């Protein structure tokens, strides 16, 4: 029915703002100077001038990679936190509800990377940088490259204009993939997940009356999400293999893994 | 010098009302009737009322056993957090950070823990719950056992009469103790352990000037509290070694873990 079908949506939108402080709103209003300003870093010598302006030194292409993934791992906290808050997840088998939050993730921080970025720049710190694409793309290799999927992917999904409501939905959605390898209980993955998509369809059709089969076309940018997480996995196992000693992990996770 | 030495203990004392919603105020407050009231939580009839008025259903002892292992993994984020607000701690060596959180910190969730006990029980669920002591003995065994060492330590380090600003630089002086095992510099630990040292002194000089050698007995107590954490890890592998498949992770220690 409509009512609950609207419930859940206003009920994934409420944990989505309470879960995520930077929402696409307040992400767009900066971009566009609706708002202060952030802090551009467009070359070395504005990166340097940056990063004085918000443990080790170590050459700047992997201090960059690097806080992009401490970044991600991070954000692995509030993205955890926001699928509890769906209906039903957190009565999924454990090694269930690890497996989806595991293939998941990155395919989530992809998804609202979008929020942050134009097809100039990407902004980073809670809003306070504007790291610029072609900045990204002059790091040397294997690292110049790193950032180019997921704008290309942003640039195409923005297009799109999804709100942060109809977004708090499509998370969720994404999150409950039965399809993800080594699933227990593909079932009740399923039946939540079709709840999630009846909402999802209602949400685009009273947010985006003029545009049908959007649905159809976020659709398509699940699988799309999906390339790039792995390309971006590949990418990682080839630095991994070709760059001695970088820290990957921030401390909670190098605690959590050494208490285990 | 005594301004820089209080500035630290007043900006360790912020630092940790930030870090950890529930003071020991707070706790003696409500265990005292000054506040509401916490369930109380006495026999397995008002553990199951209880647990109710606040995945799976196994026998109530791990269920016990499991909740507690919970809360302190949880807890782990809150003293991380605490442990970077720490002057110099975020400059080490990221290996020593973990290493000291590593064996840390057990002993401070004990120490907090007692912040929340009296002689008959411990206040759980942020202050909701109210589980006493004998309900925990009644347990089967192993389980009947796994609390008492805590309490025993908490009714004589409570007897010290510390307040949370005492509190908020004796955690600090053991997260940084400079005899963990495998600490790779040594040196710039025991240095903040020493400013940490002369904050204290100071503290309790201010704080509890009728009680001369109160420093002295609280270092004793860094000690006690090595006996409660090698008492607790030897219980806990003898749990797992006769306890088939208890969950003792929650979701985020899981994912992280996995994603390494
Ligand atoms: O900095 C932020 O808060 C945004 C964010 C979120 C997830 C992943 C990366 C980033 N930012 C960011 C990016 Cl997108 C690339 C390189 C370095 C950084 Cl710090
Ligand atoms: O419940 C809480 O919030 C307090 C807390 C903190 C750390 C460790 C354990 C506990 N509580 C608690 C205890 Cl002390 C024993 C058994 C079961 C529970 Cl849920
Ligand atoms: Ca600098
Ligand atoms: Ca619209
Ligand atoms: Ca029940
Ligand atoms: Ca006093």
């Amino acid at each position: 029915e409509s009512a609950d079908l609207r419930a859940l949506a206003k009920h994934l939108y409420d944990s989505y703002i309470k879960s995520f402080p930077l929402t696409k709103a307040k992400a767009r209003a900066i971009l566009t100077g609706k708002t202060k300003s952030p802090f551009v870093i467009y070359d070395m010598n504005s990166l340097m001038m940056g990063e004085d302006k918000i443990e080790q030194s170590k050459e700047v292409a992997i201090r960059i990679f690097q806080g992009c993934q401490f970044r991600s791992m991070e954000a692995v906290q509030e993205i955890t936190e926001y699928a509890k808050s769906i209906p039903g997840f957190v009565n999924l088998d454990l090694n269930d509800q690890v497996t989806l939050l595991k293939y998941g993730v990155h395919e989530i921080i992809y998804t609202m990377l979008a929020s942050l970025m134009n097809k100039d720049g990407v902004l980073i710190s809670e809003g306070q940088g504007f790291m610029t694409r072609e900045f990204l793309k002059s790091l040397r290799k294997p690292f110049g490259d790193f950032m180019e999927p997921k704008f290309e992917f942003a640039v195409k999904f923005n297009a799109l204009e999804l709100d942060d409501s109809d977004l708090a939905i499509f998370i969720a959605v994404i999150i409950l993939s039965g399809d993800r390898p080594g699933l227990l209980n593909v079932k009740p993955i399923e039946d939540i997940q079709d709840n999630l998509l009846q909402a999802l369809e209602l949400q685009l059709k009273l947010n985006h009356p003029e545009s049908s089969q959007l649905f159809a076309k976020l659709l398509q940018k699940m699988t799309d999400l999906r390339q790039i997480v792995t390309e971006h996995v590949q990418l990682l196992q080839v630095i991994k293999k070709t760059e001695t000693d970088m820290s990957l992990h921030p401390l909670l996770q190098e605690i959590y893994k050494d208490l285990y």
